[PDB]
């Protein structure tokens, strides 16, 4: 028997210091979860007490709070060594500023192995990107090698700007042949480390034959066996056991997000680098785990730069905000009610030319916003909900393109898949019980074409102007009708800016979840 | 036989000058209805063409612009003079600045009789009011003699200010012993002139004994035989006819309100005062009757003191602001929205509830004169000078309250409820007191706020006009139920600051209110 713990975060997304136990900014330190000097403390306290150790993250250290917007990965670089990772797969988010985003501040100064087997670089790009990302990496544990092979999402140059010499392949399709060539170097212990979600990962445990266990992100998965210790609940046990096409069980982790746990699992492997057993379970990095002074004296170095902001509050809440992924993405949440009513009124201050429609992608909002701290909202506070740099863009859509995307909203709904709408000027009733693009049971908006503006049924054959961020006028998520289907795609005004001028304007901000989603 | 021409207008409400069609303040001149100016050429023509004419008002010339905010009544004594009206009903808003606001600008300047047989005075106000208002007159038509009996609502000391030293009776039982006295008088031509409803209208025609014709308002009815001019939708025929408990077959008229339209009747009499047929319509005071010059550069003389309000716009509506009776008395109307998210905005700077009588939203504003607002359009939209009051009440309180909105439903009543925070639902096909279906509140005690079934064990916190809040509009269950009432800020102010801190406003109706 040889034993290995493998230590795993994913989707971390900039939350360098600790956070609220809802990611949002800490307010109340004594309440305060994760952050890396938390992180750096817990990791050490198991290397300490287990002779074969791995840490590793599954993507999407980019991209999510104001460190990212000022730092843009060289933060990531810098204490993701800091706190020695063995490999890190690649994920969507390490691509939102283009390959040039990702190869100069994170690929040139990790000082750990970066991985991707099924990214394929072509032309001008291969040539400057050589062996700056690799497909797995063998790692010596002790008197043992483990080959861990990396993968990121399909849809990658859907959900970023990886630009068009990178050629996303398939995870299953590009795995089993990288796999297959570790097996013939004699790496019987293997490890599939990567960024496509919970859905994918479970397919690569099953169909990648020689796969041990996978690691995964993207779909923010909290896996626990027994009572969890916060308020996420599990969406299975932890480990999560595939019976594989070869017969075999393979357990597959993740460790929901934000560095509010750090994933932990312990491994018996036989003489030939089969898994005999395998238990666990993340850890929450609450305050009962004390920030390491070394590394918190660090992160208050770097800090000193992101204070430079103006601590200015834009505005109040006397509500909580909700812009969780658990509501934004499954229901009507409050938070996405806010940016509608935001884009709506940014757009009808200056102005047919009347905007009634509003359309958001729940997955675009990144972060809540609490209401203890006096209620006050800072551009800090703002910049991790809205941290993508997007624009409120005016299209004009037919009924019929509108039906369909509200189909695409809730096709898959169940997944936690960020394509779920948030609206304004629109009552939208859903039938779960219907086949995915028969959903939609009553859309009703609000009319333009009329002196008192009311909600009548949408119309197939009726031009409609709607308000929605560039990401889903430029047919992402998943949206080829709009980009496809619209008759006109005008610019709008930036999606922070949008926000905080609005907040500004009401000075005390409600918003209500009021029934403009409804499930019968 | 012997012909009356009944020309009478009620519930003018201080629209003194022509207004638009919604009887919204006048912007484009060419397409504005009716007026004081407009309404003395149409009598005039009428006048000259006919030989026995009596012109009448059913009461509530009192509030509604700024006309009567400036003037307290006194521009109702001196164009209501003008236009020489041979005779005036008090209705319940001529006592809106109690007796001395009627005694002092109109009771003792008005050169007509005004007329009340169910009010009654008491000790100190007796022997002042003597002769200031009547119970009928007998007016000399011709070489005939007609009597008018005056009324006005029971509801007046629960609608306005007429204070204790007045008594005000059942119509029908104040109204007998004066049309039997003047059939004692040999009156054989009998007139009730007054303000209580189409309903006690139709009632006092069916019960009086005596009564040949009923001339009413405060309902706001519109009457039309025929393909209507405008956009007001007839309640019945005009005349209506109502057959009496004697026999008789009384016509019942009304002239819908704002001084729109000019009602006109003509009737034959038999030699023994027996109505033998009637005929008319509401004329549509509109464009095709000039305005009348003298009166016209009068009111221009009197406009002065108005236009020295500053014309300060409070804002800009890109969309109509529906504040019109038929709308806000009868379903979920953006006006109501507005006021009542200005209600809730005004407080939160935790109450997430507001209610708000419908029958208190008295204008609607338009949209087309590039979305400006003043304090002149506000103030026609909110003309009582009251207060928006916080009050704790229990969800049976609160059930009782939204039983009592649609209890009489259909009636045009002031009543009716326009909601924020709220999510209530009716089926009229269901008995009064069991029609509210569906009654949602957001709640308090949460974080984030959502739409919950209102519990009738629960308090809550609800925004309404202090007239509500003191058990106004038959709204006993607040006054005798509430928890704790608490004074609010001016009504007008709290909107003004509202459509101040917006800049520009698009209410929406979206289905606060529904319908089963
Ligand atoms: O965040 P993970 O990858 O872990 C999982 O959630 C993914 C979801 O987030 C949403 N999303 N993704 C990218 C993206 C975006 N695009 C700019 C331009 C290129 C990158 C940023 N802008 C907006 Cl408005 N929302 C975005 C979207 O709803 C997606 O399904
Ligand atoms: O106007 P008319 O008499 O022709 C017919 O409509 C009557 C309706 O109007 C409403 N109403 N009446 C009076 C009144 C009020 N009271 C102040 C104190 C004393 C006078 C003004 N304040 C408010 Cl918020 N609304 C009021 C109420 O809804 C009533 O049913
Ligand atoms: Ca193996
Ligand atoms: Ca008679
Ligand atoms: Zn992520
Ligand atoms: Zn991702
Ligand atoms: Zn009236
Ligand atoms: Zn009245």
């Amino acid at each position: 028997m040889w034993e290995l713990t493998i230590l795993h975060t994913n989707d971390v997304h900039s939350r360098l210091e600790q956070t609220s136990e809802d990611s949002s900014k800490c307010v109340d330190a004594s309440r305060c979860m994760g952050g890396v000097a938390r992180l750096f403390t817990k990791v050490q306290q198991i290397r300490r007490a287990e002779p074969n150790v791995l840490l590793l993250d599954a993507g999407d250290q980019y991209q999510g709070t104001i460190w990212f917007t000022v730092y843009k990965g060289a933060e990531v670089a810098h204490f993701m060594n800091a706190l020695r990772y063995d490999a890190m797969a690649l994920g969507n988010h390490e691509f939102d500023n283009g390959v040039e985003g990702l190869i100069e501040p994170l690929l040139k100064e990790a000082k750990f192995p970066i991985l991707s087997a099924n990214i394929k670089a072509k032309g001008p790009l291969a040539s400057q990107i050589s062996g700056l990302y690799l497909p797995y990496k063998v790692l010596p544990v002790g008197d043992e090698v483990v080959g861990i092979v990396g993968y990121t999402s399909k849809e990658t140059p859907f959900l970023s700007n990886p630009g068009t010499n990178l050629v996303f392949e398939d995870e299953i399709t590009a795995l089993q042949p990288e796999v297959d060539k570790l097996k013939t170097l004699n790496v019987n212990k293997i490890i599939a480390l990567g960024h496509s979600g919970f859905e994918m990962d479970k397919l690569i445990a099953q169909k990648v034959r020689g796969v041990d266990v996978v690691v995964g992100g993207h779909s923010n998965t909290f896996l626990y066996t027994g009572n969890p210790p916060s308020k996420e609940v599990p969406a299975g046990k932890y480990p999560f056991i595939v019976t594989s096409d070869d017969g075999r069980k393979v357990p597959v982790v993740q460790a929901y997000a934000f560095g509010k746990y750090l994933g932990y699992l312990k491994i018996e492997f036989d003489e030939r680098g089969n898994v005999i057993s395998s238990h666990g379970n993340p850890i929450l990095l609450d305050s009962s785990i004390p920030e390491d002074p070394s590394i918190k004296a660090d992160i208050n170095k770097w800090r000193i730069k992101l204070d430079d902001y103006s601590t200015q509050e834009l505005g109040k809440t006397i509500v909580y905000l909700d812009g969780s992924s658990q509501s934004c993405r499954f229901r009507e949440c409050n938070m996405g009610n806010l940016i509608c009513d935001a884009m709506i009124n940014n757009n009808l201050r200056h102005a047919w030319n009347h905007v009634s429609m509003c359309i958001l992608n729940g997955g675009g909002i990144r972060s809540p916003i609490d209401e203890r701290n006096d209620g006050t909202i800072t551009w800090e506070n703002l910049a991790a909900v809205l941290p993508f740099g997007g624009t409120f863009d005016l299209v004009q859509l037919k009924g019929s393109t509108l039906k369909k995307a509200f189909e695409h909203s809730v096709h898959r709904y169940g997944q936690s898949t960020g394509e779920f709408l948030q609206v304004g000027g629109i009552h939208v009733v859903y039938d779960l019980s219907r086949k995915p693009g028969d959903r939609v049971v009553k859309l009703d908006v609000l009319c333009t074409k009329c002196r008192v503006p009311s909600y009548d049924p949408l119309k197939m054959d009726e031009v409609y102007k709607v308000i929605l961020p560039n990401f889903l006028a430029n047919g992402g998520d998943g949206f080829q009708m709009i980009k496809d289907e619209l008759l006109r795609h005008d610019s709008g005004d930036q999606d922070i800016n949008v926000v905080s001028t609005y907040i500004s304007k009401m000075k005390v901000i409600y918003p209500a979840v009021e029934g403009r989603i409804k499930f019968s």
